[PDB]
C-alpha cells in the first residue's frame, strides 16, 4: 500500500511484518482453519488482512466468539483469536467443552493477541481446557498502521484503565510496540515525555531495551525523537467539537477503522449504508481531511475544474491510461460533494451554532463559573446526555472544577432527567479529572491558556497561520506542547510545565528535517492530528511528526468509555 509510505518512513515494513508472522502462524496449524474471534478485534485487523489472505491459508470459516456450542463445520482447526482478557478465557472453555462428541475431534488452537498473560492461561488450566490447546502462540500487533504518518493500538479502555483503575496493562503494549518499531525502524536516541504514564512507558522502553537478547540492531534511526504525551496533560482537547472535515466525519458518523458508514440516499434492502474507506490513499480526501470544514467548498470546485480539463485534454496515447483515474476523480469528487452536503446540514443548524457559541466561551474564559443557559436548555429537552456531559466537562476544565451550588445543581439534573444509574458516569468523570468540584485555591488555567495562546479570535481558516485553525480558535495544548518542544524547548516554559500534570522528562538511548514520533497515551482526536500535519508542513518549523496513538477517538467515544456497558 503506497499510501503506508510517507516520505522518510515506511510502515509497510511494520505491516509486512504481522502480515507474514500471521501467515507462518497460520501455516503452523496445518490443516482447514475456522477463526474463533474475539469480536473487538476484527475491524482492527482488517487494517492486516482481509479474508483473501486468510483464505490462501486454509481458513475455510470464520465466528465470533459468542459461547456455549461452536457452529459445526468440517474443519481440521479450530483457532481462537482472543485478547488476553479473563470473562473471554471462561467462554472459550464453554466452547471446547460444548464439543459434539457426534462429529469428527477438531483440534484446538489459541492465539493470543498481542501476546500471552499468566493470569488467562491460569484460567483456562483451572477450567480444565489448558491442555486441550495444541498450540498456544502469541501474534504480536500492538501499533497499527492507519495511514503513512499514523499508528494505533486500537485500546478503548486504556484511558480508564491507566487513570481510574490503577491498571497499566496497556502501557506495556506500547512500550512492547515502540520495541517492535525500534528493531524495524532503528533505536530512537533521544526520549522526551510529559505525564505519569509517559514516564512509566519510558522506563518500560529502557528496561526492555536493556533486556534485549537478539542479533544487533544495525539501523539507522528513522526517527529522532519520541514524545509521549499523557492525555490527561490536555483534557479539554476531545471535549470541544472539532471543525476539520475529518474531525465533523468522525462527530457526526464516526470513523472506524478507518471506514464510515453513511446516509445511502445521496450515492449509489433495507439499503445497507454507503461505507467508504477515508485515508490518503484517496487523492482528493488527502487535500481535504485537514481542512477546516469551512475551506472544503472551494477545493471541490477546484477539483471539478481540475476533472474537465483532464477531459478537455482527452477530447483533443497516454489517456487511455489514465481514463480509470478520471473516471475514479469523478466518483472520488461526488462522494465528497455529497458528504460535505451531510455535514453542512448539521454544520448549519441553529442547535450546532448555539453549542459551538458555548464550547467557544468557555474556551476564552467566559462565565466558566455560573450555569449555563443552553446546558440547562439542552437537559431539560432531553438532548443526547453525552453532549450535555460534554459540555459541563468541558466548563469545569476551563474553570479547574466548579463550585458547589454549580456541580450540584447539574448532578442533580443529570441524575433525574436520564436516570439515577449515572450515578458511576460521574463518579467516574471525577476521577478522570473532567467534572470536579474546584479547591477554591486560583484557577490556573487562564494563565496557561494566555501564555501559550491556546484562544486567538478570528483564526484565518481558509489559509491557517496557526494550530488553531483546527477549532476556528482554540490550539490544542497538546499540540502546542508538540510545537514548544521542538522550539524554542520546553526549558522556556516551566513554570507553566510544572502546574501540567505528572512530570517532564528526557531520557537519552545510546548509538553506535527531524521526525519525532509523537505518541498520546490515552488517545488523540483526528483534529489533533491535523495540526500536527500543519505543523509537519511548515518550512520553519524543521519537525515533521509521525503520531502514535492508543486510540483514536473523539469526546463522545472517550466519555462512553467511561460509562459502565451496557448503555439504554
Ligand atoms: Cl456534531
Amino acid at each position: 500500500a503506497a499510501h503506508l509510505s510517507y516520505g522518510r518512513v515506511n510502515l509497510n515494513v511494520l505491516r509486512e511484518a504481522v502480515r507474514r508472522e500471521l501467515r507462518e502462524f497460520l501455516d503452523k496449524c496445518a490443516g482447514s482453519k475456522a477463526i474463533v474471534w474475539d469480536e473487538y478485534l476484527t475491524g482492527p485487523f482488517g487494517l492486516i488482512a482481509q479474508y483473501s489472505l486468510l483464505k490462501e491459508h486454509e481458513v475455510e470459516k470464520m465466528f465470533t466468539l459468542k459461547g456455549n456450542r461452536l457452529p459445526a463445520a468440517d474443519v481440521k482447526n479450530i483457532i481462537f483469536f482472543v485478547r488476553p482478557r479473563l470473562e473471554l478465557m471462561d467462554i472459550i472453555a464453554e466452547n471446547v467443552l460444548s464439543e459434539d462428541r457426534r462429529g469428527p475431534t477438531r483440534d484446538f488452537h489459541i492465539l493470543f493477541v498481542p501476546r500471552r498473560s499468566l493470569l488467562c492461561e491460569q484460567r483456562l488450566k483451572d477450567l480444565g481446557v489448558l491442555g486441550s490447546f495444541i498450540h498456544r502462540e502469541e501474534y504480536s500487533l500492538d501499533l497499527i498502521p492507519f495511514d503513512g504518518d499514523l499508528l494505533s493500538m486500537e485500546s478503548e479502555g486504556a484511558f480508564k484503565e491507566c487513570y481510574l483503575e490503577g491498571d497499566q496493562t496497556s502501557l506495556y503494549h506500547a512500550a512492547k510496540g515502540l520495541m517492535t518499531l525500534q528493531a524495524l525502524y532503528g533505536t530512537i536516541p533521544q526520549i522526551f515525555g510529559k505525564g505519569e504514564c509517559a514516564r512509566q512507558v519510558a522506563n518500560m522502553m529502557i528496561r526492555m531495551k536493556r533486556e534485549f537478547t537478539g542479533s544487533q540492531n544495525s539501523i539507522f534511526p528513522v526517527f529522532d525523537n519520541l514524545l509521549l504525551l499523557d492525555r490527561n496533560v490536555d483534557l479539554l482537547t476531545p471535549l470541544a467539537t472539532q471543525l476539520t472535515y475529518e474531525g465533523l466525519i468522525d462527530e457526526i458518523y464516526g470513523i472506524q477503522n478507518s471506514y464510515v458508514k453513511l446516509p445511502p440516499e445521496k450515492f449509489a434492502l433495507p439499503t445497507e449504508a454507503k461505507k467508504l474507506q477515508l485515508n490518503s490513499a484517496e487523492e482528493l480526501y488527502a487535500e481535504i481531511r485537514d481542512k477546516n470544514f469551512n475551506a472544503v467548498g472551494s477545493v471541490l470546485s477546484k477539483k471539478a475544474k481540475i476533472i474537465s480539463a483532464a477531459f478537455e485534454e482527452r477530447h483533443n496515447k497516454q489517456f487511455v491510461s489514465q481514463l480509470p483515474h478520471m473516471q475514479a476523480a469523478r466518483g472520488s469528487l461526488a462522494n465528497h460533494t455529497s458528504i460535505a452536503e451531510l455535514i453542512k446540514d448539521v454544520t448549519t443548524s441553529e442547535d450546532f451554532f448555539d453549542k459551538l457559541t458555548v464550547e467557544q466561551e468557555f474556551m476564552s474564559g467566559i462565565d466558566t463559573d455560573k450555569v449555563n443557559n443552553y446546558i440547562e436548555d439542552c437537559i431539560a429537552q432531553k438532548h443526547s446526555l453525552i453532549k450535555v456531559l460534554r459540555l459541563v466537562c468541558l466548563q469545569s476544565v476551563c474553570n479547574s472544577g466548579l463550585k458547589q451550588k454549580v456541580l450540584d445543581y447539574y448532578k442533580r439534573e443529570i441524575l433525574q432527567t436520564y436516570g439515577y444509574e449515572h450515578i458511576l458516569t460521574l463518579h467516574n468523570l471525577e476521577k478522570a479529572g473532567l467534572l470536579k468540584p474546584q479547591t477554591g485555591g486560583r484557577n490556573n488555567y487562564p494563565t496557561i491558556r494566555k501564555t501559550l495562546r491556546l484562544w486567538m479570535d478570528d483564526v484565518n481558516e481558509q489559509n491557517p497561520t496557526d494550530i488553531s485553525y483546527v477549532y476556528s480558535g482554540y490550539a490544542p495544548l497538546s499540540v502546542r506542547l508538540a510545537q514548544l518542544l521542538s522550539r524554542p524547548g520546553w526549558r522556556s516554559i516551566e513554570e507553566v510545565l510544572r502546574i501540567l500534570p505528572g512530570p517532564h522528562f528526557e531520557e537519552r538511548q545510546p548509538l553506535p528535517n527531524r521526525v519525532t514520533l509523537i505518541f498520546f497515551l490515552g488517545g488523540v482526536t483526528f483534529a489533533e492530528i491535523a495540526a500536527l500535519r500543519f505543523l509537519s508542513q511548515l518550512e520553519d518549523g524543521g519537525t515533521e511528526y509521525v503520531i502514535a496513538t492508543t486510540k483514536l477517538m473523539n469526546g463522545t467515544s472517550w466519555i462512553e468509555a467511561l460509562m459502565e456497558k451496557p448503555f439504554h
